[PDB]
């Protein structure tokens, strides 16, 4: 009843935000969603937002250009999660100023969910959070399945190729492919977890640590068709986004440091039966 | 098992199309959704399409610029429903339907004002009828999301807080319909022998309301009256504003009777269509 953590989700109509909204409701949190003036005959945003009320969330109107309305919104919750487009990341600095003036917020989870930026606008938001003394949790370390697994890490499409695939290097660099729904559930589980206050939580579910070639081979075993592979060397991979890609697939930046059980999502929350990539890929068959 | 009508939905990731996909699934039709290539780069579209598979729909890949893929798609079904916007894109669909020869009925992208009073939809209708393709035209409603939830105010989709523009005297009857009900009516009519080669008017009786009636439904829900500013026809100097003028000044959705044999809520009385007082509650 009154036991619930009250969470405000900022960016709740986004790809990752909507998942976090639902994950927070499904965890049992009293879930609030920031409603931005953005009606501009955006029928998708509107109906998504109001679909949340049917599930029991509440909407809080505020505007990022109206400092006191952000202050007013965060004063109604205990915890703030932001999941902005990732100019949107730096918009969170206004959010930090409001949390700081509000004084009531117990934890802020900024818009991370990807490459650890501590190896740039995400770092600027971390520094602001830590400067203001706002307790935080940084959720990092995953490749979104929809942008990297469903297309077999090909670019410019979101579904499996039918005949041919580009392999980056030899495709033996380890990558972390995670269904975005699992990222959202780990986020909902960790945001009031005392174990993860002021920590980085790595989302590295063990069985989803895979090379690209391992991901491709999962697909070939599902379809029973060998794809024609073309290996692309680091140098042929001669704008920033291709740079993100190079750090993941050529430098192994998601897997090159081990992580402890006290800081890895699937060990912290072993009850989350995360989606393996053979299961994830079946929907495309 | 296999006594189900097979239906292909074109435009399945759009506002109406997605509703029609689900309504066909809910009606028990073996449901197919056209999967177009430019879908591949849009994660909203992709998650939508593939979520249909989890509900039991199949996807058919085809492209409008590839006649043979259209032909191959329509040979897998018995009925085709299109819900676009690109209205003229349906011409390619018609030639495909024509060549395949197996389609028992085509429902083109209508779901608004009957164009045959009022253009690109008429061109499509001419092509449908010139090819001898049996048809059903679903018309006659204002989408509740675009006209009811905003109390028919413009530039917003949610109820206003204080002011509201009343058009004329707000005494002209308009037809406000939950898009879900339009879709279910479509799903129910598409294989119904009474509606072959007919126009079906979606005009549920309790939802024939003047704008002022709609506003008063909201005031009874909030307990607050709003500031009303009336706008004369002439101040009503966008071709969406023309649509609006026809609806709220000329009353073009309601200036003509429709018979029970051609009105969806009489044809399909088990559809408990959403009344506007229920529809607006979500905004309280
Ligand atoms: N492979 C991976 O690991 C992936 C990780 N990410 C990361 O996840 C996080 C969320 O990314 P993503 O889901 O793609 O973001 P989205 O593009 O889906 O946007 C989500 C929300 O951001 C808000 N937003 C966007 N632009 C603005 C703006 N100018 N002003 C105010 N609000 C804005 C909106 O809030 P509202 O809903 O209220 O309208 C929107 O709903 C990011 O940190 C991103 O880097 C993203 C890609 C894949
Ligand atoms: N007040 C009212 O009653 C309203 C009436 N309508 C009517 O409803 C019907 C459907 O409209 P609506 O659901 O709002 O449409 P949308 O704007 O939601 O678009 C629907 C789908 O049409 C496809 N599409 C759009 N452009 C193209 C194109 N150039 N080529 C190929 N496909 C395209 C796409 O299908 P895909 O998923 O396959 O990519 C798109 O997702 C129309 O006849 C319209 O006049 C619409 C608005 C309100
Ligand atoms: C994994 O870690 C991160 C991942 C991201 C998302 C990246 C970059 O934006 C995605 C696009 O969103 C790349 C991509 C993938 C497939 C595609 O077909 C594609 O076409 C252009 C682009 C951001 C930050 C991260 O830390
Ligand atoms: C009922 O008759 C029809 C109705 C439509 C929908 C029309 C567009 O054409 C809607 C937008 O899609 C107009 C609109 C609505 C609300 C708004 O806040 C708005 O911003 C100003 C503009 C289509 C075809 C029809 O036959």
């Amino acid at each position: 009843s009154g036991e619930k953590t009250r969470v405000l989700v900022v960016g709740g109509t986004g790809t990752m935000g909507r998942r976090i909204v639902r994950a927070c409701l499904a965890e049992g949190h009293e879930t609030y969603v920031l409603q931005q003036p953005e009606t501009r005959v955006d029928i998708e945003k509107v109906q998504l937002l109001y679909s949340y009320k049917r599930l029991g969330a509440r909407l809080i109107e505020a505007s990022f250009s109206d400092h006191q309305s952000l202050v007013s919104a965060v004063k109604q919750v205990d915890i703030v999660v932001a999941a902005m487009s990732g100019h949107s990341i730096l918009v969170q600095l206004k959010l930090v100023e409001a949390i700081k003036e509000a004084g009531n917020i117990k934890r802020f989870l900024p818009s991370e969910f990807g490459m650890d930026p501590s190896r740039d606008q995400k770092l600027e938001v971390r520094n602001a959070i830590e400067a203001a003394g706002i307790p935080h949790t940084y959720v990092v370390g995953a490749c979104f399945a929809a942008y990297f697994a469903g297309n077999l890490s090909q670019m410019g499409t979101l579904i499996p190729p039918k005949k041919k695939v580009n392999i980056y290097g030899d495709g033996n660099v380890k990558v972390v492919y995670v269904d975005e729904d699992d990222i959202a559930e780990y986020t909902a589980k960790t945001l009031d977890d005392p174990r993860t206050i002021n920590k980085t939580v790595y989302v590295r579910p063990t069985e989803n640590v895979l090379t690209q070639m391992e991901l491709v081979q999962i697909w070939e075993k599902l379809t029973g068709k060998e794809l024609e592979k073309t290996n692309i060397s680091a140098n042929d991979f001669l704008q920033a986004g291709l740079g993100h890609f190079y750090h993941i697939f050529y430098e192994g930046c998601l897997t090159d440091h081990e992580v402890g059980d006290d800081e890895e999502a699937s060990k912290l929350y072993p009850d989350v039966k995360y989606t393996r990539m053979d299961e994830y890929l079946k929907i495309f068959l």
